[PDB]
DNA sequence: TTTTTTCT
DNA sequence: AGAAACAAA
């Protein structure tokens, strides 16, 4: 039921989703590979535009990001346009719809030149701002997966390059997809959006950080390294979802 | 079809 | 709103 999920996610805490998201989350360390080779700034106005191209893949998302922050270290990147319109086509993990892919990436272009350090510390203090900000550049709804999941990935940019941590914000929900469908199907019959949000609100823990727990556990990630406290609510919460 | 999107 | 975009199994 929603009421025990949320109880023993928010003793697992945004303290808990940041062990994982640090720790485990494989997206994670491809950024922190990257963040080595390359400036700051354009290491966040590409996180932010691979997201808004990871859709519909050739690959799980792991392989993917792995690609993407190989690929780029080191690189003497100008146009982000131009950079992908070079990547994309020989990429392994992202195959398909690559025109479309490089369209939101020339229409997005002008907004990300608007990153500049300065600019990315705001929005790291106001993520939400970020997220209506990507949707209108795009001309889109910010309710949108990869809208949702580029603040994501963002925010996880912005927090190694300016060592210091700001929560998601409660509002930003979980999206639908495929795999989120798939997973509450399995706990209920409420819509997911609306049963998320419910237990993220309900945790405390906001739900791009119940995103963070939710995949490496049902991928099976191993737990053990975390302390044991917080390694017995994990094993709590796989019991309920995988 | 299944593993998100544009266009308008 | 919903057809069409594109690769693989």
């Amino acid at each position: 039921g929603s009421h025990m999920i949320a109880r023993i996610i928010g003793e697992i805490g945004i303290e808990g989703a940041r062990f994982i998201e640090e720790n485990i989350d494989e997206q994670f360390k491809a950024l922190r590979y990257l963040s080595k080779g390359i400036d700051s700034e354009t290491f966040v106005k590409l996180v932010i535009a691979n997201s808004l191209v990871s859709y519909q893949l050739t690959g799980k998302g792991e392989q993917w990001w792995w690609e993407f922050a190989k690929y780029f270290y080191g690189r003497d990147v100008k146009s982000i346009y131009l950079a992908y319109k070079e990547f994309l086509p020989n990429s392994r993990f992202n195959r398909r719809l690559i025109p479309q892919k490089l369209s939101r990436i020339r229409r997005v272009e002008t907004f990300l030149s608007t990153l500049t350090e300065e600019r990315i510390e705001e929005y790291y203090g106001d993520m939400s701002s970020l997220w209506g900000s990507i949707a209108r550049a795009l001309g889109v709804d910010k309710e949108s997966k990869t809208v949702v999941f580029s603040v994501k990935m963002f925010g996880y940019a912005a927090r190694i390059v300016l060592s210091t941590f700001n929560p998601y914000p409660m509002e930003i929900p979980i999206p639908e997809d495929s795999r989120i469908v798939k997973l509450t199907k399995k706990l209920t019959n409420e819509k997911p959006r609306k049963f998320w949000m419910k237990i993220a609100r309900e945790s405390g823990v906001p739900p791009l950080h119940i995103d963070s727990i939710l995949w490496p556990l049902l991928g099976g990630a191993s737990i053990d390294s975390a302390p044991p406290e917080l390694r017995d609510k994990l094993a709590e919460l796989i019991k309920i979802i995988r």
